[PDB]
């Protein structure tokens, strides 16, 4: 998160910290959010050979009793996810067992301001953050994201005032974008120089597919 503040620890009990395993390189990291005791929503491009989920975390380098490190049994990436257009950047993770409900861990059931949180990098050349950072971003008209050639208003949200530095960035993918407390978007992609706006998956469009996956599993 660029241009944000450190969250009050555990003020966002649904936040999930993802460690992703591939076969040809070291681990990668994304965010995500617990929508069912055993289901975590994140970005399609965070998929890997295997994934571990830590719930209840603030400072991700210091273990604490709030922590729930959970195994992912199955990854449900959207079937139509496109590595060329980046369309349908969305994935459901099924946890091996249902998470415990605690104070620190629980499910989450243009021109306006939304908020987005993550453990991602705090600047173009900065490392990922140790602690959960958040930032408030402006929801933009779709023409503000026209320069992303495959951006699609129906599928995506355009997020972030270009006059401001604030933004999600690497490591923040899969995190929820909340407007008035409700999840509206998912961190997906943007420019490598982090100049806003950036592109978020529009959750509402994928709601049928989401419900589909839940009931079948
Ligand atoms: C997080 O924890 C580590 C030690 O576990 C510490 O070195 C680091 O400065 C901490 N960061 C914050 C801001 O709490
Ligand atoms: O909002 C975001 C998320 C993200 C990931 C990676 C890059 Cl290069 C840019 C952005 N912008
Ligand atoms: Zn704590």
């Amino acid at each position: 998160i660029i241009g944000g503040t450190e969250c009050k620890p555990h003020s966002r009990p649904y936040m999930a910290y993802l460690e992703i395993v591939t076969s040809n390189g070291p681990s990668k990291f994304c965010g995500g959010f617990l929508i069912r005791r055993n289901f975590v929503l994140t970005a399609a491009h965070c998929a890997g050979r295997s994934i571990t989920v830590t719930l209840g975390a603030h400072n991700i380098t210091e273990e604490e009793d709030t922590w729930q490190k959970l195994e992912v049994i199955k990854q449900f990436r959207h079937p139509k996810y496109n590595t060329s257009t980046l369309h349908h950047d969305i994935m459901l993770l099924k946890l091996k067992e249902k998470a415990s409900l605690t104070l620190a861990v629980g499910t989450l059931p243009p021109g306006r301001m939304c908020r987005v949180a993550g453990w991602g990098r705090t600047g173009v050349l900065k490392p990922g953050s140790d602690t959960l950072q958040e930032v408030k971003l402006r929801l933009m008209d779709p023409q503000a994201c026209s320069h992303f050639r495959d951006f699609d208003h129906n599928l995506q949200l355009c997020v972030g005032n270009p006059r401001k530095t604030k933004s999600a960035f690497k490591g923040d993918s899969g995190g929820p974008l909340l407007c008035a407390g409700a999840a509206q978007g998912i961190v997906s992609y943007g420019r490598s120089d982090a100049k806003p706006p950036a592109v978020f998956t529009r959750i509402s469009h994928y709601q049928p597919w989401i419900n589909q996956i839940l009931q079948a599993n």
